[PDB]
């Protein structure tokens, strides 16, 4: 907790990110489209604050 | 047959005298947080003599 390195053990991992992942993740496909609706709905829609 | 009864009677007086030497040393390491980060080192060295 306080001031480690020389203290105890860490792990570190490099990562990326990104502003939409947390959107499109709520897409499911779902093969049909009705009426020309050819879009998809997501059940949350996040900003690109959201990474 | 030999029959004994003895009894006895005993007095003792006992002095000592003794002298103790101790030294000590110490480390303390602190680590904690209070409005930051902190940290400290202590190192301590005493002498005791007793008679």
């Amino acid at each position: 907790e306080h001031a480690s390195t020389d203290q105890g053990k860490t792990v570190s991992r490099a990562t990326t990110n990104s502003k939409t992942e947390s959107n499109t993740a709520g897409v499911s496909v779902n093969v049909g489209y009705q009426n020309g609706f050819t879009a998809n709905v997501t059940t949350n829609y996040s900003h690109t604050t959201d990474n």
